[PDB]
């Protein structure tokens, strides 16, 4: 069956790598979409494929095949905050790379109240042999991330990802190895942001003969809490 039946995707959109980085919605992803980009592999894994000449999001240069938190599906400008907690569990595994060696599988975004863009807060960098939880130190376009890397992940191997905000601390886990950073504790600017999970295959290669990146998910939830 196409992915949105055996995933919750009511609370997700999904953005593509095709020249014009078309959006498909909650809706239609619970209606069975499936493409080149998106589709249930044989495993049942949710499978994202992305090349790394596809079309570019409005403030990137690397394509994606990627999914997009919506708590309202109808109104991507409602996010969450830095308090109370936020937690995406997944469970995947990165099948094919592109030239460059490194995709983007998960993150944290920010967004502004308004719905403007606004930096990336955590992002799960895939290697073979070595995932790299990047979280950014400043709410602006200053300083650089604070790097957690988790020895070991290589291409094919199943990961357990945890990512979690409570109260302005991110806790960023993989296999059940859980680091953190006290994001609003470095910048207190990020109190002015908002935020949304993502999940899926990120490429960070645009180049011409790159190829492409494949990324699977086999579980994928999202749980916001208070006390």
């Amino acid at each position: 069956a196409a992915p949105g039946k055996n995933f919750d995707l009511s609370h997700w959109k999904l953005q593509l790598p095709d020249a014009n980085t078309t959006e498909i919605s909650s809706a239609n992803l619970g209606l069975g979409y499936t493409s080149q980009y998106f589709y249930t592999d044989t495993d049942g894994a949710m499978t994202f494929w992305a090349p790394t000449t596809g079309g570019t999001t409005a403030n990137s240069s690397y394509p994606r095949s990627e999914l997009r938190e919506m708590l309202d599906p109808s109104n991507s400008k409602v996010n969450w905050g830095w308090q109370g907690t936020h937690t995406m569990k997944l469970s995947g595994k990165t099948v094919q790379l592109p030239s460059s060696g490194k995709i983007i599988v998960a993150q944290i975004h920010g967004i502004m109240d308004d719905g403007t863009n606004a930096p990336p807060l955590v992002k799960a960098v895939f290697q073979d042999g070595q995932l790299d939880m990047q979280v950014k130190q400043n709410s602006d376009g200053t300083g650089s991330d604070v790097h957690n890397y988790f020895t070991g992940i290589k291409l094919g191997d199943l990961y357990n990802m945890e990512i979690r905000v409570t109260d302005g601390v991110a806790y960023v886990t993989m296999n059940g190895d859980t680091r953190s950073v006290d994001f609003v504790g470095k910048d207190a600017g990020w109190k002015n942001l908002k935020y949304y999970f993502k999940a899926g295959n990120y490429v960070q290669d645009n180049t011409s003969t790159g190829g492409s990146a494949i990324a699977k998910l086999y579980s994928l939830s999202v749980s916001h809490s208070n006390l």
